DNA sequence: GATATTTGACCGGA
DNA sequence: TCCGGTCAAATATC
């Protein structure tokens, strides 16, 4: 999983987050991950409330859909 | 609007 | 308390 190589355009989409100084190395270590990371979240979401005309019942309400697995 | 990079802060583990 | 991995605010460039 590591290799030696003297360009850094593997063609894939990384973004950069950080960049360490480590101890007894001369150069820095520069951190990269996925930038699609996010681009599969499951984004539902519910929100639940009691009624104020009618305390025996909720209020449910449904934000986005669920694309989970 | 939005997403990228830089870079010191922050935190967990040894 | 040192080290290193991640976060995030500032900044950039469009
Ligand atoms: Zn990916």
């Amino acid at each position: 999983n590591s290799v030696v190589v003297k360009n850094l355009d593997d063609g894939q989409a990384w973004r950069k987050y950080g960049q360490k100084e480590i101890q007894n190395s001369k150069h820095p270590k520069a951190y990269f991950r996925c930038t699609h990371k996010y681009d599969q979240l499951c984004t539902a979401q519910r929100q639940v409330q009691r009624c104020d005309d009618d305390p025996a019942s909720y209020r449910v309400t449904y934000i986005g859909e669920h694309t989970c697995r």
